[PDB]
Formats: structure tokens, C-alpha cells, sequence
């Protein structure tokens, strides 16, 4: 009943378990909430949707993060400039192109589960949830298998440095990582200008914007956007979502018995986990918006998890239900910047989860104590997730490789 006293840039807010109740207060008492530093946040589903549908008033050019300026990639652009960029990568993400990866992504899933299935235990995050989407986006970007871990670690070091509570060492680590990734990209630019390939990094390297080659800086940021979108998101729905299924074993059981229930489960896994906690918009004019006066140039945080637990929309949002139908979550955002990879992400979730259900049917949490969350203010989900299961046979290994 007391107003939350919070810093929405503090990663701890998103990790310590108190967000859900804080959101509830906001949605009921101050839909457009200003935190203790005065940072405005849209907390109701309707307020998020209203902001999303009016990009003219709620611009993306100011920078998607609350404490950083606009950067040279598509998510920090408004149309038509934004669309110019989407058209450069869209062909790689058509539904047909995504569905043609079923066999490939399936083998990655089977490979990872092969690695642990005979053990009777693994960490669901480290061994399953994190590596699969990394490999998938890596494959699209031409990344070699032995370099996946390097890029994944870089990605982790960038998004974990996103918090007002981290020390100068973490910030330095963030800068050094970005410089390392920059040098990586410069090598790729030189190589793919001379020897273009069919992968997405090569396509971006040789792409054109407004009559000229995409700039070096823009190539760095566009490729990095795709990499992080790929490897710091789906992982949290896989881990956090599977956790909810294991904690609602009736629902786990229904899924093990009927895979036709999996698509509905995936949407609830998405709604619940809401990997992207927020995205910023920049007001282009003074306005009053759902009870709060906003000023031009100020940013507002679109609070997607808060929106995804809006009682007025979902009825019973605090119940995890794989039978939730319809399920109009905004885990992928809405409108202009609606997630490029959302179909890829849904496929990853489907192909991996169906294999887990199938090959590890008696999976369960190793302990029932809290699954720790990453204290970061942007993307966040489970840090680790010990699980146990009856050992089972590999599907690739022992069956002719
Ligand atoms: C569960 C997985 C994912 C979640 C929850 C998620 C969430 C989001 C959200 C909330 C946005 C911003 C939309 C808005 O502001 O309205 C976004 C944008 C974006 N995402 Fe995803 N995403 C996921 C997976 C992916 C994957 C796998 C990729 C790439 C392979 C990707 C690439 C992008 C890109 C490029 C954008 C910018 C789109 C634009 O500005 O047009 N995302 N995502
Ligand atoms: C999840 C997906 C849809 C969005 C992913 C967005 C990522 C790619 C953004 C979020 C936060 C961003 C960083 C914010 C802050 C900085 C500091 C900046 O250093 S500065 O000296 O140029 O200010 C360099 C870019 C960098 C590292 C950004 C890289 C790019 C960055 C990781």
C-alpha cells in the first residue's frame, strides 16, 4: 500500500523478486510512474500500447536505454530510416527462411542434450538454455562453432554491465568488451568485402544505406544488435519458462503427454518470463499521458513485464497457465520495432522444449529453492538452474555420429 521507493535503472529491482508487487502498485495508483530519480515509466498494458502506436510522439531516436544516447542501429531509429534498415535484414527472417532451419536447429538441440543426457543432471541455463540460441544466431552470422563461446561471453559482459549498481570495473569491462567486438567486426569487414558469403554478417558488411556503404560504426552496432537480440533473450524464456512448467507439474505432465499443447505453453512462457524488461522512448513534445505530465526530451520506460501482468487485460495474470487463451502478451514489443526475431525465437523455444519434454520426461529442479536472477536492468532471467532426470540415450551420438 506504500509507494515503491525504487530506481528503475538499478538491476537489483529486476532480480530480488519485488518487481511484480511494485508493478501492481504502479498499475493501480500511478500508471505512468516516476521513480525516485524522476524517471518516467509506462506500467499498464494500455499505456505501453498507446506509446508504441504513436512513434511520432514517443520517438526511438533518443536511445533505447535510460542513460545512453541514440546509437547507429535500427532500434534507435524512426521510420522511414528504421525501415531502410529492416529491409536490409528482412530476407534472412522471413517465415519460410526461419522454417527452413527446423532440421538445423533440431540437430543443435539434440547435440546439446546428447552432451548431458547420460549424466542424469545438468545446469539447465548453462548447458541448454544459453547455448542453443547462441549457436542458432551464430550460424546465421557465419560464426564458427569454436568462437560461439567467445561471442556469448562478450554478449554476457555487455548486458550484465547494464545497471546503476555495478562498479567501475564492470563498466570498464563493458567498454573493453565493446572495443573487442569492434575489432572483431573490423576483421570481418575486411574479409567479407573481399570474400562475401551468404551469412548475415557478410550481407550487412556489403549493404547500402542512402546511396553509400553502411558505415563501419553502423555495421558494428547492427550486427551487435542482432547478436544480442539472438543470444540474451530466448535463453531466459527457455530457462525461466521451463522452471514454471516444473513448478506446475500438472502442466509439465500435460505437455509430456500431448505435444500439441506446446505452442500455447510457449506463449505463456514468453508472457511470464518477459526477458526484455524495458525499452525507452523519447518524448518529442510536452504531454499529459495516463495521468502524468511528460516533458519533451525526457525518456519514458516501456515496462513490458509490468504490462504482461496487467490484471485488466489478462484477468488472472499471476497464475501461470499453459492453457491461457487468448494470450496477448507484449514480450516482443509492438508496432514499428516489433521483434525482428520473434518467429525465430518461437521456433527455438518449440524445437528445444519438445526435445526436453521427450528425452528428459522426468526432469525436475535439483532443489526447490529460488532460481537466482541476473541483477541487470535491461534483459534478465535465471543465472543458473540445476536439474535432475533419469539418464537417457543420445540421439545423434551412437546413431552414426
Ligand atoms: C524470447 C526472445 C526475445 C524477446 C523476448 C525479444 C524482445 C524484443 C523486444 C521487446 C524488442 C523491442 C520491440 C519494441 O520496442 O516494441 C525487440 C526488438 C528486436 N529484436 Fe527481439 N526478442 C527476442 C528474440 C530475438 C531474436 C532471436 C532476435 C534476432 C535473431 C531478435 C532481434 C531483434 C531486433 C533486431 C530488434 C529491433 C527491431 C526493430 O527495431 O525493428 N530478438 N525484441
Ligand atoms: C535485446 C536486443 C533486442 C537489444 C540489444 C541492445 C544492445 C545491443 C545494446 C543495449 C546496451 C548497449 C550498450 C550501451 C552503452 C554502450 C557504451 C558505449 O560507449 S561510449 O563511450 O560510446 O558511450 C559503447 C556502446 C555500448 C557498449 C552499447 C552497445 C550496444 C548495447 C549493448
Amino acid at each position: 500500500l506504500t509507494r515503491p521507493d525504487v530506481d528503475l535503472v538499478n538491476g537489483m529491482f529486476y532480480a530480488d523478486g519485488g518487481a511484480r508487487e511494485a508493478y501492481r502498485w504502479m498499475r493501480a495508483n500511478e500508471p505512468v510512474f516516476r521513480d525516485r530519480n524522476g524517471l518516467a515509466a509506462a506500467t499498464t498494458y494500455q499505456a505501453v500500447l498507446d506509446a508504441e502506436r504513436n512513434p511520432e510522439l514517443f520517438s526511438s531516436t533518443g536511445g533505447i536505454r535510460p542513460d545512453q544516447p541514440g546509437m547507429p542501429y535500427m532500434i534507435d531509429m524512426d521510420d522511414p530510416q528504421h525501415l531502410l534498415r529492416r529491409k536490409l535484414v528482412n530476407a534472412g527472417f522471413t517465415r519460410k527462411r526461419v522454417m527452413d532451419k527446423v532440421d538445423s536447429i533440431g540437430r543443435l538441440c539434440d547435440t546439446l542434450i546428447d552432451a548431458v543426457c547420460e549424466r542424469g543432471e545438468c545446469d539447465f541455463v548453462r548447458d541448454i538454455a544459453a547455448p542453443l540460441p547462441m549457436a542458432v544466431i551464430g550460424d546465421m552470422l557465419g560464426v564458427l562453432p569454436t568462437e560461439r563461446d567467445m561471442l556469448l561471453k562478450w554478449s554476457d559482459d555487455l548486458v550484465c554491465g547494464l545497471s546503476s549498481h555495478v562498479d567501475e570495473a564492470a563498466i570498464q569491462k563493458l567498454m573493453d568488451t565493446f572495443a573487442a567486438y569492434t575489432e572483431f567486426t573490423k576483421d570481418v569487414i575486411t574479409k567479407r568485402r573481399a570474400e562475401p558469403t551468404d551469412d548475415l554478417f557478410s550481407v550487412l558488411v556489403n549493404s547500402e544505406v542512402e546511396g553509400q556503404r553502411m558505415s563501419d560504426d553502423e555495421i558494428v552496432f547492427e550486427t551487435l544488435l542482432i547478436l544480442i537480440g539472438g543470444d540474451e533473450t530466448t535463453r531466459h524464456t527457455l530457462s525461466g519458462g521451463t522452471e514454471q512448467l516444473l513448478r506446475h507439474r500438472d502442466q509439465w505432465d500435460a505437455l509430456v503427454a500431448d505435444v500439441d499443447l506446446l505452442p500455447g505453453a510457449i506463449e505463456e512462457m514468453l508472457r511470464w518470463t518477459s526477458p526484455v524488461k524495458n525499452m525507452c522512448r523519447t518524448l518529442t513534445a510536452d504531454t499529459v499521458f495516463h495521468g502524468t505530465e511528460l516533458r519533451a526530451g525526457e525518456k519514458i520506460m516501456l515496462m513490458f513485464e509490468s504490462a504482461n501482468f496487467d490484471e485488466s487485460v489478462f484477468g488472472d495474470p499471476d497464475n501461470f497457465r499453459i492453457d491461457r487463451n487468448p494470450n496477448s502478451h507484449v514480450a516482443f514489443g509492438f508496432g514499428t520495432h516489433f521483434c525482428l526475431g520473434n518467429q525465430l525465437a518461437r521456433l527455438e523455444l518449440r524445437l528445444m522444449t519438445e526435445r526436453v519434454l521427450r528425452r528428459l520426461p522426468d526432469l525436475r529442479l535439483a532443489d526447490d529453492a529460488p532460481v537466482p536472477l541476473r541483477p541487470a536492468n535491461f534483459v534478465s532471467g535465471p543465472e543458473s538452474m540445476p536439474v535432475v532426470f533419469t539418464p537417457s540415450a543420445p540421439v545423434l551420438a551412437h546413431h552414426h555420429h
